[PDB]
């Protein structure tokens, strides 16, 4: 390791490449060749990757543990209040504006960010890193298990996605299949290469006042991989 250690600028660079390609330990040679990362030994980059994903896991487990203990308390207070309504001591058509049922609902619906600091770099998002790595590992294994000879034959079967009939172009189950084959080939966020691939045939259906643009495609991929893995339940 005579080329020096890993610093803040190399960290910022590793974080962006993971959000795009997932687990990147098998493509280190390619990321150095085009200047994305400066030259260090392969071992140093692998060890840093592992350390980052470990800090992300710990962060996510710690916050779930706290949320769960608070929800257990509010559920207990809510049970007591129900016996009061059924018996008449409080009246259902005349409840106080601040009550045990509104307190439970607020926490249940709460959406807050889960963040950590790494090697001088501040405010990395633990949930974004973990979801992206697991979603892209699922997509690679599904396609190699079933369509090894020719990825272009990939199909959704009877699994039925929510329609987008208000887009500018005509977008159906077949266009959803070609979009996921494109991410398997080129990475998350590579929308120009996906649009211009002549074999996928969606060149005229993407708009880089026209919808879909870059923001709509990102949201569509996050929804489709969550749904196939059973995450809507
Ligand atoms: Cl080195
Ligand atoms: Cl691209």
């Amino acid at each position: 390791g005579p080329l020096g250690s890993i610093g803040e600028s190399e960290v910022r660079a590793l974080y962006k490449a993971i959000l795009k390609f997932g687990n990147l330990k098998e493509i280190l040679d390619e990321l150095i060749a085009d200047g994305t990362l400066p030259v260090k030994s392969f071992e140093k980059y692998g060890e840093t990757y592992d350390e980052m994903m470990e800090a992300a896991k710990d962060c996510v487990h710690e916050e779930e543990k706290n949320r769960k203990e608070i929800l257990e308390k509010l559920e207990k207070h809510a049970t007591a209040y129900r016996a009061k309504l059924k018996s008449g001591e409080i009246k259902a058509e005349n409840q106080p504006k601040d009550n045990p049922l509104t307190r439970l609902s607020l926490k249940k619906r709460e959406k807050k960010a889960v963040l950590f600091n790494f090697k001088g770099v501040k405010s990395l998002n633990a949930e974004s890193l973990l979801s992206r790595v697991e979603d892209l590992k699922y997509l690679k294994n599904l396609i190699n298990s079933n369509y090894k000879d020719d990825p272009l034959k990939f199909s959704l079967g009877n699994n039925t996605p929510k329609p987008v009939q208000n887009w500018s172009s005509n977008w159906t189950k077949e266009e959803d299949e070609k979009l996921l084959i494109g991410v398997f080939k080129y990475g998350y966020g590579s929308w120009t290469q996906i649009r211009d691939d002549p074999f996928l045939g969606i060149t005229d259906k993407i708009f880089l006042k026209k919808v879909p643009g870059a923001i709509h495609l990102g949201r569509r991929v996050d929804y489709l991989l969550s749904f196939l893995r059973g995450g809507l339940n």
